[PDB]
């Protein structure tokens, strides 16, 4: 073989494929996961200030992250956590979020360890896992029974107990935590993650946990680090991601936070891949932090009026996409929201696809060339086993213009006119 | 252990040592492989330009990279390869030349592969290829007659056709070109790349190729590249740098070429790893490369004097070296020049430091401490079983301000003529 046996039923990824399909057609894309707006002010302005100031930020940085960045997520983040960060030694820089989870399992997963990941899941925890010779575990959230005419919501997706501990075994490396939820917009709640880290606790397990969605929170739900509970900060690392947090996804800047006895695997693997950061864009985020923890829990702040700003499109799509019969699971978390589609799948089961193809593949190509809308398959985010059971939900982004929402309207108009 | 298997004995970072050294003292530091004046300003105002620009330039971009980036790469190196190169299939933009390296050995390089690697070698060679599992295997340049009279030319420096020729079994799976070389400043030529490709054809070996000193050739010596032999770009991968191309390190963009059988492994690795680069620098990079592209070859052009202004920072630091001694080995590419310092060793054989410590890393220290000036022991960039023998040679980076070459010389003046 030329290749590595690492790469081994990892070369297909749904978004190469998906962002293909997309840009073939006309539709309000609903499928993308970032803003089609701009950043905020201060963000855009702090990039500017990175690459007009000093002409040796032009240069190399430090290894394990630019210090002004560092320093300040060590000291926002010390605070938020409950918990004392050295920038040296707790605090590694990363191409994005989507690199600090690389990072995370090339450190810490080898040949034979199984990783337990919670469905629906970001779909690269599973490639990740297996490229460093894991072997994926999955334990499926349970969606709640809905009565009374009511929209489900992601809370009520149920975390269960006797479910979860029956997934730990000896073999047991790491858990992926992913709160809020992509896709499902769930927040975990106090309780869901004491059961994670007891089980952690029990069976000496690292727990990975995704934090990107931290400041896209609803209707007052709050976040929750794991790390900050009782026992788990010398067992968890915590990643986040500039883009997600400032709306700049493009930046592709992420950090992890965790205990140094940790950490260090995750330095070597850093310095034996990329070695460095870009500088400039870890200025604009040292500057953009800065801003956000002098303004922390004031009105003006961005951590306060883009939630309440996104919550407003939220519940506008929530509204939006019920009047063609989609029915939204009321997310408390993230961009995005899910619709079930059953009622799609019943009354026109037989959309064009292959022999084996999910349903909600199958609806969303129907949707995107019939209908203009983009959404995301939600049985991408399920184990292949799984995928048939789970097919009929659809994830869309609402963190989107208001031209764009306008936009999606005016397609579901048509649609409806069509039912 | 916690941490997986293949991070074994590759956590030490051998610089370190003196960068914290050389950090303590008043230095001039010529260890430094990055220019410490700014870039061109066509460079800084294509940064500035991109984060001012398109705010849509603040989201993500495609994942095998941005188009215009990949659009002039494939045509400005398409034309210096003579090779048709498609964007999507034969160009993948990573993070830095190091993102470049990482991606290549962790697509193609398994258990029980051997890497062929050229002594002296950029140092990541030896643990990248040792963290995805292969055995390297080490072939040394050797350096040809010079006398009392006159100095050693990198050119010089011979891979002797029968020792390279034996290295090659049918476990070989690559083997990595670096030229010019970093640390000797060797420029392959023509006949030197004619018997790496014939081996690699006989033996069916990928030839990955490190090229990002592209521009950085002296004395009317030309850059070859080997993917543009006969039979060669199906079998090679060619890397590249924006920071060394545009002085510029902190940007940390990069790039491989190569065949789509090659390729699509390469895009398996960077799917699963970090899967968009930034989009704004490379935004910048593309317009750096259509300014390049319209004025290649011309006498205004960055790649016209660029080079021509380091050889006269080349020159200078040659002649000022040798008022201390030292002997340099004149490069015919990239940032760097080694000196011998055999007659150090012979005069000043007893330095301070811990067992088996290769003299020239004792003579580094001792240099910095005493002298004022920073240089890289050689002995890092050699297989450990043959640092006993290489352990007489230190590296300068001449890429530096004209203000910094001065204080090189007030340096040189105190260590001839003060104590
Ligand atoms: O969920 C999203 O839309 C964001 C997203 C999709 N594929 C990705 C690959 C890398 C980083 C983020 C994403
Ligand atoms: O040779 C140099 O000084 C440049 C250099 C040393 N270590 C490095 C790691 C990544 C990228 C560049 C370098
Ligand atoms: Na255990
Ligand atoms: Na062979």
């Amino acid at each position: 073989q030329l290749q590595a046996r690492r790469l081994d039923g990892i070369d297909y990824n749904p978004w190469v494929e998906f962002v293909k399909l997309a840009s073939e057609h006309d539709v309000v894309n609903l499928g993308q996961g970032f803003p089609d707006f701009p950043p905020p002010d201060f963000a855009v302005e702090a990039f500017q200030h990175a690459v007009s100031g000093d002409f040796m930020l032009n240069q190399y940085t430090k290894t394990f992250g630019y210090p002004p960045l560092t320093k300040i997520l060590a000291s926002f983040f010390g605070e938020l956590l409950g918990q004392e960060i050295d920038p040296l030694r707790n605090v590694l820089v990363t191409v994005g979020g989507y690199g600090a989870l690389f990072t995370a399992f090339q450190a810490l997963v080898d040949e034979g360890d199984e990783v337990i990941i919670i469905e629906p899941f970001f779909d690269c925890y599973e490639p990740m896992t297996m490229m460093a010779g894991g072997r994926p575990v999955f334990v499926s959230l349970k969606p709640g029974p809905i009565q009374n005419g009511e929209l489900g919501s992601s809370s009520n997706w149920q975390l269960d107990p006797m479910e979860l501990a029956g997934k730990f075994t000896s073999r047991t490396k790491a858990l992926v935590l992913n709160t809020p939820n992509n896709p499902l917009g769930k927040v975990f709640s106090r309780e869901e993650l004491e059961l994670v880290a007891s089980l952690c606790q029990q069976h000496d397990v690292v727990c990975i946990t995704d934090e990107v969605y931290q400041w896209m929170v609803y209707d007052g739900h709050q976040h929750i680090s794991i790390a900050s509970l009782p026992g788990m900060w010398e067992r968890t690392l915590t990643i986040g991601s500039a883009g997600k947090t400032f709306s700049a996804t493009g930046w592709k800047v992420g950090w992890v936070l965790g205990p140094d006895h940790i950490m260090k695997h995750l330095r070597t693997v850093h310095q034996n891949s990329v070695f460095h950061c870009p500088t400039q864009s870890q200025a604009a985020v040292a500057e953009s932090f800065e801003r956000e923890q002098l303004l922390f829990r004031q009105p003006s702040s961005y951590f306060v009026q883009f939630p309440q700003a996104m919550q407003r499109c939220r519940d506008h799509m929530i509204r939006s996409l019920q009047s063609v019969g989609l029915k939204p699971i009321i997310p408390q978390g993230s961009y995005f929201l899910i619709t079930d589609i059953s009622d799609f799948k019943r009354k026109m089961p037989d959309l064009p696809g292959a022999v084996d193809e999910p349903y909600d593949r199958r609806f969303v190509k129907w949707m995107i060339k019939n209908k203009g809308l983009v959404a995301i398959p939600v049985s991408i985010f399920y184990s292949v086993p799984h995928q048939k059971h789970f097919d009929h939900y659809i994830r869309f982004c609402f963190v989107k213009d208001e031209a764009t929402l306008q936009a999606m309207d005016e397609k579901l108009r048509k649609w409806k006119v069509e039912l």
